[PDB]
């Protein structure tokens, strides 16, 4: 059909999504946010969400996404801390707004080149928005580094290794218990971090259409291909085929 | 007529001007830059220029100006230093304004400094060879010696300032103050004259004050003296200046 329900979607980069040809019911932090067609969604870095999407036009893609790397996010952060002044609910983590045709011109003039101009245009849009304070807080709070972030960096160094909690401890020159606490404070466990890393990398590589499922599996650190397919299903709720075909 | 030539116009705030209904021949540093109608001009802080303006429609104002205070300029500077990392040609720069950029030029407001600095960012991003403009903003964000003297004199434009006073204030010698000022091609008397004549021009255009009031405000004893000095400095009578700018 034109309808999908994907689970455990992790936002790893500050994301600005334009619903375009899809209606999205987002479930996160035991809350529900419905994004209508022709809206802009602001997903902050780190929210684990689930989505129920209904495509309007089937032949085309669902939505239009804009993800911000660390450098761009930090620069936007500092710019917003100069422009609008220096400085825990889903309502302030996933925020939807209505986009004007004038803003639509910029939404078509967005380009992955001229990153200077891209950050400028984000500044401009944020300026042209009612109640932008919410959005602004997200951009800044999504710039801080947590345990989940340092652990994720260390694990991203070699996703194929047989990581354990002892390894993490040795690397951080601390004890297993202490690492367990830096994680538990942020409602995560080492196994969850590792599983999200691998399934997110796998989803991206899958959509790249440049790699076999065996290649994807060996890349993220999974031994067999059948095993990988079963885990992808158990995590997202769909087979890599269903996921790929939907987009 | 609809044509005026004003001398010794000093830009005290980074200025973005929309020529609108005027043709401007700007003369400075033995150079000539002609801004055509329906253009945007970027004049950096500090350029002493002379202008020949030609109005297309007489009843209206010549141009539409946008001046940046120190704090706003500094904030724009910092934003531009996060985003992007000697000749008049790189101090006075003119460009053609697009309907989109013009629409933003109308969506300006002197209250939401955040929105204005953002709009400057947006426009600057949409510009060919914007590096020139950006350099102007950053060099016009620098604090020179002449600016410190200017602020000190600004504290009380009516006082009979002398070079001894300025020297004592900076805890240095007269020679040193004179030469540090001369390094930026200025003298204490020029700083004071520019301060008073600029404040006078603004007050005059405010249409809320008489020439006697203007005179006493900038620190000048008689009104006749003020008018003669205004004419000698800018080249026009306060009447001519005012009537030209409606």
């Amino acid at each position: 059909k034109e309808t999908i329900k994907i689970n455990n979607i992790m936002i790893a980069k500050y994301t600005v999504l334009y619903t375009s040809n899809c209606i999205m019911d987002i479930y996160s932090e035991e809350e529900k946010i419905t994004c209508f067609s022709n809206r802009l969604v602001f997903l902050e870095r780190g929210v684990n969400i689930s989505v129920r999407m209904q495509k309007q036009i089937l032949s085309e893609k669902p939505y239009v996404a804009f993800r911000l790397n660390g450098d761009m996010l930090r620069h936007l952060k500092d710019a917003l801390m100069i422009i609008y002044g220096m400085s825990r609910s889903m309502s302030r983590k996933i925020m939807t707004t209505e986009v004007n045709k004038t803003l639509l011109d910029e939404l078509k003039n967005i380009n992955s080149h001229d990153n200077s101009a891209f950050i400028s245009s984000l500044i401009y849009l944020i300026s042209k928005l009612e109640n932008n304070e919410k959005i602004i807080e997200s951009i800044y709070i999504s710039s801080v580094s947590f345990f989940s972030d340092k652990v994720r960096n260390l694990i991203e160094k070699d996703l194929s290794r047989k990581w354990t909690l002892g390894i993490i401890a040795d690397a951080f020159n601390a004890s297993e218990i202490t690492i367990r606490k830096r994680l538990e404070s942020e409602n995560t466990n080492f196994n969850q971090i590792l599983m999200q890393l691998r399934m997110s990398k796998a989803a991206l590589l899958l959509l790249e259409n440049s790699y076999q499922i065996s290649q994807i599996s060996n890349m993220i650190g999974i031994s067999s291909a059948s095993y990988f397919i079963r885990i992808f299903n158990k995590h997202y709720g769909v087979t890599p085929k269903q996921f790929f075909t939907y987009f």
